[PDB]
């Protein structure tokens, strides 16, 4: 039947309009260096393979910016992961404290993951 | 006697056939429109129409809740409660319930269709 490909892999895939990367799957190949990405809340957008962060999970020692209630740009290292009931959760430090996160509450600024691109750029 | 909603939390809808989302308005720009600050970081400009001035949601509201890879689970707000600082709503679906922070509780588009007329900024 379907062969592997691209299609169904998560990934963390840039926003253009802020260029933050934000938690998605590739549901669509489309070609010419264009993808169709869900993200995780639900919406759906064509973004280019220069643009797509093959991480799932982001790996440890990451920095990141981890989201929470009225913060929007609060940075952080990834310290861990795991999956608690089919969920994946990132462990993120900031100043030597440690709280857990969701996957969909982890993002990356575009300087955090042009620090990322070369390992784990798709294209 | 002026109201100015700068500031205030809502739920809003900032693409055509979108889902209502998290998030705050952060200027009020003129003609309708409003600059929203989605709880992801995402600013844009949205239609008042598009915007319900709900926080938190109402008790017995037909919501959908994220998780992952679910991602048109309906579910009802039944409760909901600040751990450190932060909003959680209890969320019933199929007689059980479960905690969700408010940035995963979001509104289908016919979800929040069917609140416009009460709390639409239009
Ligand atoms: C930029 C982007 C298209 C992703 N969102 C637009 C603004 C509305 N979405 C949210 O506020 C939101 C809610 C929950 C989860 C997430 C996600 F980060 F995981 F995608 C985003």
């Amino acid at each position: 039947g379907h062969m592997n490909s691209f299609v169904g892999l998560r990934v963390v895939a840039k926003w253009s309009s802020n260029g933050y990367f934000y938690s998605g799957k590739i549901t669509r190949d489309v070609g010419a260096g264009k993808y169709k990405l869900l993200f995780d809340d639900g919406y759906e957008c064509d973004v280019l393979g220069k643009d797509i962060l093959l991480c799932d999970p982001i790996p440890l020692d990451t920095e990141v910016t981890a989201l929470s209630e009225d913060e929007y740009f609060s940075a952080g290292v990834v310290k861990g992961h795991r999956k608690e009931s089919g969920e994946l959760y990132y462990s993120i430090e900031k100043e030597g404290q440690r709280k857990w996160y969701k996957r969909m509450a982890v993002i990356l600024s575009l300087e955090q993951g042009n620090r990322l691109r070369e390992q784990y750029g798709l294209g």
